[PDB]
């Protein structure tokens, strides 16, 4: 999809959803004196806005990473947000702008509401009296996402016969003037037709219904914000509403792909899919081995049974209906409940050993656990994680409390995954040093938004990887793969993961007295070295750990306006068996964290000290 359809449409689409969400949020932080709150305090950190507004936490960090990544807020280091020379675009949005939440476009097409939306076509016109571009487009989304939304769904751009030719002449005016302000319509010499643009913003799959579904709740943002959200929350895969599904072809292309492995005896021969929904993914993975496998070439002979797996008891009859020619098996189960699965499994005769779990879309989804190693989550205090999780009241969940959450999570399914590990798709959420850069690239600033607003649990996928790396899972190179591919910056992970016999982590200055006896290829470093580094960067050194003792660590720091992730500092452990293909994985291992990490577009040293350990030959290392 060429360079002009994607700044004058796609780009277009992306701000229309951006302003859907950035609008209600802006309004009800300058309604409740947000920014008259920081016009007074200079600055203020999250909890100090919670106690002069009365509000909920959780949302207000929402609004607040919101209004961050849009520029209308800047952020010390200290944390405490500051305005900015943007924060007065919030005075250019009209108050009454909020009432299309709840305007009824059905109606109002039909010709059955003599109230209409001849002054926001007007503003449009005149985007909206601003010079900012962008501002212009957030605020056309409010109007256009629904707007198109409900023509598309009277099939009212449909183009044989003319285009709004059935409706009254004051509609057909009123819409005439937008679409071609809008450059989606020209008036040609025999009548009105749409653009190349207009046609685009037709025929062309949007996710218009999944954005506009985020309304009712947008509606009801001040009450969200400041008011009592459990009175906003009151009385088949939505996700995959992205700009494509590359990543189920690359799912099946890793499913052959296991399949063709030899000899065939090794293959697995359950699939278990946690969240199996109507049974799509199962019978679309089974239909893939029997076509283009070596196993489907004998599958009379080696049996394949699809497992679908869901909490839903209708969930299980749509799957099991789904996939009636196929061998397959329908079983209730919890993501975050997997010793269960695996009780139930075996009550079935299902050998551990013979599964292949898979997921997509899911762990971002679980019933929030709270942290049972006490102990262990206030450590991770120290760290210094964005992630933002919001609870059933409202208020913010600390990130090192949302990522121990995670760690025990993928604690639990690293338990009962076996030798032919665990196949999951995830979707991340992104800083907002890295949203401001890609604005028109990225859905993040809303998606994140919204999904965080309903108490789900993204995390950046770094973290999410370190997550996994802790409990000893490991995206195994050969299937990895990230979205968007070219832009440093991760909305999807592809995951094949297995279950390695080490782990990874962060290091952290409890591990310098074994950092201290590692040999290391640059001049050794000393104790208050060790501290200083690790307490200005908590999350950028990561060591691999096996049965207790420190095999490897490897140091890096964040350069080039955070572009460049470096390699700083190799430290080994020599006296331990094997640590030249351990040190070789933590290697690889920081190479796809690096990938994953916002921001970063190359990586520095990976030939170099690959090289060093490849051919360690020479002890030109310091302390053996
Ligand atoms: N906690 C849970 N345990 C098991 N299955 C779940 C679940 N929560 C949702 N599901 C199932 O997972 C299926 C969709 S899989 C992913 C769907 C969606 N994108 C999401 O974020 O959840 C649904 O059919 C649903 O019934």
């Amino acid at each position: 999809e060429n360079l002009y359809f994607q700044s004058n449409a796609l780009d277009k689409i992306n701000r229309y959803a951006h302003g859907f969400v950035a609008v209600p949020v802006i309004c009800a932080c300058s309604e409740a004196g947000v920014f008259e709150l920081l016009s007074q305090k200079k600055s203020l950190k999250l909890e100090e806005i919670v106690e002069h507004l009365a509000a909920n936490s959780g949302h207000l960090m929402v609004a607040m990473r919101l209004l961050e990544s849009l520029s209308f807020l800047y952020r010390s280091q200290a944390e405490e947000y500051i305005l900015t020379e943007q924060s007065q675009q919030h005075q250019i949005i009209p108050k009454a702008l909020m009432s299309l939440y709840k305007y009824p476009f059905e109606l109002y097409l039909k010709g059955e509401v003599e109230t209409g939306i001849s002054n926001w076509i007007n503003c449009s016109s005149r985007r909206w009296d601003t010079e900012n571009s962008l501002l212009s487009d957030l605020l056309d989304g409010v109007l256009l996402i629904p707007l198109l939304l409900e023509l598309k769904k009277q099939n009212l751009l449909d183009e044989s016969k003319k285009i709004f030719n059935t409706l009254t002449n004051s509609l057909k005016q009123e819409l005439s003037t937008l679409f071609i302000n809008l450059g989606w319509a020209e008036e040609k010499t025999e009548g009105l037709y749409l653009t190349d643009i207009g046609r685009f913003m037709r025929d062309r799959s949007l996710n218009l219904g999944t954005t506009a579904s985020y309304a009712p709740m947008l509606l009801q943002m001040k009450e969200l914000l400041f008011g009592n959200p459990q009175r906003v929350f009151q009385r088949n895969v939505v996700a995959s509403g992205f700009q494509h599904e590359k990543f189920f072809a690359d799912t099946d292309k890793i499913i052959i792909s296991i399949f063709n492995q030899q000899p065939i005896e090794e293959q697995p021969i359950y699939i278990v899919d946690m969240g199996c929904g109507d049974g799509t993914l199962l019978k679309r993975i089974y239909k893939i081995i029997k076509q283009f496998s070596a196993r489907g070439k004998v599958l009379t002979e080696y049996p394949i049974i699809m497992v679908g797996v869901d909490y839903n008891q209708e969930a299980l009859d749509v799957t099991d209906k789904n996939l009636v020619d196929i061998p397959h098996l329908v079983i209730p189960g919890d993501i975050g409940a997997p010793e269960k699965l695996l009780e139930q499994l075996k009550a079935q005769g299902i050998e551990p050993e013979k599964v292949l779990h898979i997921r997509s879309f899911l762990d971002h989804d679980r019933p929030f656990i709270a942290p049972k190693n006490t102990e262990i989550a206030q450590a991770r205090s120290q760290l210094d994680y964005q992630v933002v999780d919001v609870d059933r009241e409202g208020k913010l969940i600390p990130p090192h409390i949302a990522v121990q959450s995670l760690v025990e999570h993928l604690e639990r399914w690293s338990s009962i995954i076996t030798r032919h590990g665990l196949l999951l798709l995830e979707v991340h959420s992104l800083t907002p040093a890295v949203v401001k850069k890609y604005i028109d690239e990225s859905e993040s600033l809303h998606f994140d938004a919204y999904h965080a607003f309903s108490m789900q649990h993204l995390v950046e996928a770094d973290v999410f990887l370190m997550a996994a790396a802790e409990v000893g899972l490991f995206s195994r190179k050969e299937a990895f793969r990230k979205y968007p591919k070219t832009l440093p910056l991760t909305r999807i992970t592809v995951n094949h993961f297995e279950k390695r016999k080490y782990q990874i982590r962060y290091a952290t200055v409890n591990d310098i007295p074994n950092l201290l006896k590692c040999a290391t290829f640059n001049p050794p470093v000393n104790e208050p070295f060790f501290q200083v580094l690790l307490k200005q960067t908590p999350t950028a050194h990561l060591l691999l750990e096996y049965q207790g003792e420190l095999v490897a660590a490897i140091f890096t720091e964040t350069k080039n306006s955070n572009e460049v992730l470096g390699i700083r500092e190799f430290l080994v452990r020599t006296s331990v068996e094997n640590w030249q293909v351990l040190a070789k994985d933590l290697l690889e291992f920081v190479e796809q964290w690096g990938v994953v990490k916002p921001g970063i577009k190359e990586i520095e040293g990976l030939l170099k000290y690959h090289e060093a350990i490849s051919n360690f030959q020479k002890s030109k290392w310091y302390q053996s």
